């Protein structure tokens, strides 16, 4: 429940790092 | 409740896939 | 506590919509 | 706990400001 929200957060954050890599390339 | 939180989380996530895909569409066409 | 997390979520989501507008322009 | 959640939320937020600012830096130089 609280872990579940944190878990999803962690995934969200990984996407943001992947969006930064897409930007570093372009 | 957690219902709204869970829906916001999925919507956040989906918007993130969308952005990633816009960025990817852009590098191709460049 | 649960509102607080939701509140922050809502802000996060507004940024994502603003990032979409920045992309629609460029 | 909520401590970790709150730190992840701030970090999410900060990364979002950063991205917005990279996008804004890019449109100027274009």
């Amino acid at each position: 429940r609280m872990k579940q929200i944190e878990d999803k957060l962690e995934e969200i954050l990984s996407k943001l790092y992947h969006i930064e890599n897409e930007l570093a390339r372009g």
